[PDB]
């Protein structure tokens, strides 16, 4: 679960995930995903076909500039480094539709100059230190997983850019079983951090969709939230300790208390701050034994509105299981249709449910789940449409690859709202995009879809995916760009935030200083200028 | 519940509480609370008075001008015109010049303060605030904002060498409940509200915060924000971070507000976080929202005995390790349950003075919720203690327990008729720390005041009072017999600030609750590190970028 320093020999140069995962039609005319990595991995997919062509109406480098001086130094510190295009352009983007894009028909504008792999704090308080006395900016990259423009180079950044990859440096340091606590380096992905961790009988619960390749500093770098936050928090919870080396010097607290009260906590400085303050290298994140059982759940309501409130009441009793996700009828039937083998169809909606801690305490909380769900119509659907739309979840990044090769173009996007506003924002929303893809000239009704991905006491987060098949459209990411544009006005118009989890990276920036007031902005600012006053942490995100 | 602005007429201006309530001995002779207010008060209290006379060495037979207001007559013309109601008084100013330090009380007991508020403001709402901090931009003058006037940090002190004129911005008279959302449960509230007049009017539409400080009689929603505030009941509620769901701050730059009204966000460094904890230094917290809960069904108290301290804290550990913990479950140690033992009605004879009864801990438990959820985890919880020793001791000994919280603070006056000198302290600290720390924090006590020539060994006291994932919050008791003693003061604020430097060593936080104030001041630095010092000073110079709010707490 290490990331090599090689990229491309293991991950895609030109899109999600591992060379050797990728969809192809089988010897029996069908979809199945190449590989032997994931559950679903060599498993046929009768329907998906089926269900593509139904929904989309288809059949189916710049040189390196470098100081001579600095490089000379450089090599004394034996730090291990790159000036070979393809490892540049490797750590120039994430994973936003626009750059799969750049990177596969053509060039980005900016790419950074020299990659550098840390293996130690102690390499990167040398790096930081090496930026400060030969003027070079760095844009710090973990995982590669951002889908907020978060790793774009500026196009008119001069400096010398070191993309500073910290995925040599993922080591877990300790594990105290005493307070359930591990000190970790940053750059462990979430993969190889559970993995280790499993090995002794613990977890940290944490899992993003992305948890293959992102990693501890970025998550808390960008306010990352997993699946399971109901039980193990989302990464706020989870961080009790932080190291950050910035070119003003080392911040780090000086214990390991549960909870102070020592003034503004200067934790919530450095969370969500993506890259433009300093490098996270150590955190110290709470664990839990692993659960000893596991089980799916569905709930099938006879409309969207009805899901909703369901959703509603178990967050007011508090009984929220480990994930509870309600997927609007388009969402289901995209489950449906992905099978290895009353209520109106048009407006039903599925509630997928996972449950993880003892077998005996599981089974009586599903009991209790099934029950408020009955006062609202709904039904039990069964563990499949349940175990399979999570089994579902770490692949759904590789059919937008898929979509690419066919001329369809898709991106998802998020917010949270207050409760009392999700219904109206979710039907607003996807109109929205509805009537913009058809003033636009997008020939086919667009995919248009959303889904509730969390719930909490004030309200949830709502999960939009936008598609469209592009046949006859001239310019077809501009359509999708100013689509997508359009789709955040109408979330911001009805309560919903800026973003619940992707953060605001380059890609929301315009909207920020509404969001979080003028002053608000203004102490950002005030923060940036002190810890980094020559702006050596250039990713220009956020502000 | 609302704070009145003469508060003199219903509060102590020399102690904590009401005027109507203080302990008095009795016709019979016995301690016993005046007044109508809490379970305690009229009821006698037989033993108190030889726990006193066994803890301090006592008998308790043997008992114990202001600054003028300096204010600008043009400031004072365009105040008029606001009709903000104001103050110049002496008794007014005084009331406002200090929170509940041992120091302060001492202090307003027997002499005066070395600089108080120059004039008191009451604002009614978000706009008075904004225009009282445009005629500070423009007259050049001081704000130190209060609301229940509890701090225990000295966060409401004058600096003595402020020359502006210092404004006292009360905030007792923004005291409304703007809107209570049943749709997201949450109600939006003016920041000068109690805790019990809050807890008082959602109790009527059928909610409440569950938000339960020791001093929620007096303390404010704007100063939990200030200070991080823990309540009793965090562990089913949450603690102050976790309720506030949106702000509302008027600063010299500007007003910060969020757009919206999500329950999380992604939306770069969580400004909510620059503004919880600043102790008054940014701005003034005016209005915020908050989450609230549907009243409990259902109360259920407990208690729990266990052979000794060690063993009770390990039991503790286990039901933070099963994360089951009630709504609140406290540890004493021995000293606590002797005391406990020493409030009862029983009154015993004048000749008589498989657990130790003196090493054996105490625990107090309360569950909340629905009936069937509570009675099913209050079996869980007495399942694990008794894998660690616990007995069971009885629901009426928690009750008494939690009603004796809010009576402990007219305690600390009763001491100080009696010369005996006393305060609390609250740390913080991993799991693998507690035992260690609580021991050696105790013995550090000990030697200071044997060593400073305290002729009995002093009443130095700890209990558990929170339990979380990565630790617990630990809460301390110092108090001492300073008769014989020259410097009582000067004794007292050394062995206080020698036990905070053994609860550092030992692995315990500068803080868990009560915050930083200008008592703490010296570890900060050491304690968020120099950078993150510096990071807090950039934001407060960007914000108020001529100190207009001048307490000089924190930095
Ligand atoms: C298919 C897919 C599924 C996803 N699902 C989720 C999900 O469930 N939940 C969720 O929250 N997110 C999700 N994301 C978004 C992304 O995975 C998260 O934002 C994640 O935290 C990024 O981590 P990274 O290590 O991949 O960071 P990167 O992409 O490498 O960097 C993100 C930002 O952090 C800065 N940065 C990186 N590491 C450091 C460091 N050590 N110190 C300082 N700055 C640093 C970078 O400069 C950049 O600004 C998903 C993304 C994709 C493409
Ligand atoms: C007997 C006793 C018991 C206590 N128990 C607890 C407890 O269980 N938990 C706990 O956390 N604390 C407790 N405390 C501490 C104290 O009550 C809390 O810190 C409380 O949060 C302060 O509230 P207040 O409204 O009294 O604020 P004040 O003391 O009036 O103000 C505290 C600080 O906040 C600033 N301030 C006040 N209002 C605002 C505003 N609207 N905007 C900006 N700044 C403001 C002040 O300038 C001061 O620096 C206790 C204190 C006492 C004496």
């Amino acid at each position: 679960g290490i990331i090599p320093k090689k990229r491309q020999e293991l991950m895609k140069w030109n899109g999600w995930g591992y060379n050797d995962s990728k969809f192809f039609l089988n010897k029996k005319g069908q979809l199945e995903l190449t590989g032997k990595r994931y559950p679903l991995s060599g498993v046929a997919l009768p329907t998906f076909k089926d269900w593509i062509q139904n929904t989309f109406g288809i059949n189916l480098t710049p040189p390196s500039i470098v100081n001579e001086d600095f490089l000379h130094e450089l090599k004394k510190t034996n730090i291990s480094y790159s000036q070979e295009a393809d490892d540049r352009v490797f750590r120039a983007h994430g994973h936003c539709l626009h750059e799969i894009f750049l990177l596969r028909e053509g060039m980005f504008e900016r790419i950074p100059d020299i990659v550098l792999w840390p293996t130690c704090h102690d390499d990167v308080v040398k790096i930081v230190n090496l930026a400060c006395k030969y003027n070079l900016c760095i844009i710090p990259i973990g995982g590669g997983t951002s889908v907020s423009y978060g790793l774009m180079c500026p196009a008119d950044e001069t400096r010398t850019i070191i993309s500073l990859d910290t995925s040599q440096m993922n080591r877990i340091l300790w594990v105290d079983e005493n307070n359930l606590t591990a000190h970790v380096e940053a750059g462990i992905t979430g993969q190889e951090l559970e993995r280790q961790l499993k090995e002794s009988g613990y977890c940290t619960g944490h899992e993003p969709d992305s948890l293959e390749f992102s990693t501890v500093g970025g998550w808390i770098s960008t306010r990352a939230s997993g699946m399971k936050k109901n039980i193990y928090g989302n990464i706020e919870d989870l961080v009790v300790h932080m190291k950050v080396v910035t070119p003003r010097g080392v911040i780090e607290k000086s214990c390991q208390g549960p909870r102070m009260s020592t003034g503004p906590d200067i934790h919530h400085f450095i969370m969500g701050s993506e890259g433009t303050l300093g490098v996270i290298t150590e955190a110290t994140i709470k664990i839990r034994p692993t659960p000893e059982y596991q089980k799916y759940g569905s709930v099938a309501f006879p409309n969207f509105e009805q899901g909703v409130a369901c959703l509603r009441e178990i967050a007011k009793q508090r009984c929220a299981p480990a994930s509870i996700r309600l997927m609007d009828n388009q969402q289901f039937q995209f489950g449906h249709a992905l099978k290895p083998q009353g209520f109106d169809p048009n407006q039903l909606s599925v509630a997928t449910l996972l449950f993880e801690g003892d077998r005996e305490k599981v089974l009586q909380h599903e009991k209790q789940v099934y029950d408020i769900a009955a006062k609202f119509g709904g039904l039990a659907a069964g563990e499949d449409n349940g175990q399979r739309g999570y089994l579902l979840t770490y692949v759904i990044a590789y059919m937008r690859d898929l979509g690419l090769e066919y001329y369809i173009i898709g991106e998802s996007f998020e917010t949270s709202a207050p409760w009392d506003r999700v219904v109206d924002l979710c039907r607003n929303v996807k109109e929205r995009i509805r009537r913009e893809c058809k003033e636009k000239g997008v020939q086919f009704p667009p995919l248009s879809t959303c889904r509730v991905t969390q719930t909490y006491d004030a309200g949830a987060c709502i999960y939009f995916y936008f598609a469209f098949n592009y046949r006859g459209i001239s310019d077809p990411l501009a359509v999708f760009e100013q689509t997508e544009a359009a789709a955040r006005e109408e979330i911001l118009a009805n309560g919903g935030s800026l973003s619940h989890h992707h953060g605001v990276g380059k890609l929301r920036k315009q909207w920020l200083k509404e969001s979080i007031s003028d002053v608000g902005f203004g102490m950002l600012k005030s923060v940036k200028d002190y810890v980094d006053p020559t702006n050596i942490f250039g990713n220009r995100n956020l502000l």
